[PDB]
């Protein structure tokens, strides 16, 4: 079995009701509610309604495919769990104008109380996007990673869907000055964004647990849409490329 299908086994992600199964070669996703691995890439798909289908191969290409509807989709590869050291890097291919296309995780503290909406975070580093978020959260501060400016937003989600159930959390954001263009590789350095988030003293809490009721702590490189107005596609390909 692929390495990190072997450590997400060996440490119980069969706990997940959600979680589906390895699956050795390539699988297309449809249903409301999953995770699994395809391969050694982890995947989480996730809908409130409509429909919205995850092809994913063994090699971390992969293609969102949705139809046009008044609903939220978010879905896509990478890894069980967050590493603030890892270097995620891509290329996009097409985009018909998702919402976001952006790394996509969470942290969850099971020990902080539910009353401080940092015991649960989602966070985004948006690379493509036709929603801007910057009108829902407050501003963080500016920084510079790969050599582009990207800036920082905190949000608060209150009473919606999580890893963990419904909740109250903060969504930590970063978002850079332009769109990063399609057709060319890109890299995500993780570990400036944790930074730039706790410069304003946003902390993400751990990355790296099964603590949360529905899913893993994880991070992949994601498709969102919104409401989409059309059906529309979005393909690329994930890896890691973390020096080591
Ligand atoms: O893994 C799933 C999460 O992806 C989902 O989180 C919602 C996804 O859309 C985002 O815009 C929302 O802020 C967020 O509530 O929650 C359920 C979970 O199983």
């Amino acid at each position: 079995m692929p390495p990190a299908v072997a450590d997400a086994k060996a440490s119980g992600i069969a706990r997940f009701n959600a979680y589906t199964q390895y699956f050795p070669e390539a699988t297309l996703i449809t249903q409301p509610h999953a995770t699994g691995h395809v391969g050694n890439f982890f995947f989480t798909h996730w809908k409130d309604g409509g429909s919205a289908a995850l092809d994913l191969d063994a090699k971390g290409n992969f293609s969102v495919s949705w139809q046009g509807g008044g609903y939220n989709y978010v879905g896509g590869p990478g890894w069980h769990f967050g590493d603030k050291n890892r270097v995620i890097g891509y290329r996009f291919n097409q985009d018909s104008g998702a919402s976001y296309i952006t790394l996509y995780g969470w942290g969850y503290d099971k020990s902080m109380p539910a009353t401080d909406p940092a015991h649960l975070v989602e966070y985004y580093i948006l690379q493509r996007w036709t929603y801007d978020p910057s009108q829902d959260g407050i501003y963080g501060k500016t920084f510079v990673s790969n050599g582009i400016e990207y800036s920082t937003y905190r949000s608060i989600r209150k009473v919606k869907p999580s890893i963990n159930g419904p909740t109250t959390f903060y969504q930590y954001w970063s978002k850079p000055s332009a769109q990063q263009e399609l057709g060319k590789d890109h890299k995500i350095i993780f570990a400036d964004h944790v930074k730039a988030w706790a410069d304003t003293g946003w902390i993400l809490p751990d990355m790296n647990n099964f603590d949360a009721s529905d899913d893993p702590t994880y991070q992949v490189l994601a498709v969102e849409v919104f409401n989409p107005q059309k059906n529309g596609t979005a393909s690329g390909q994930v890896w890691d490329e973390t020096p080591r």
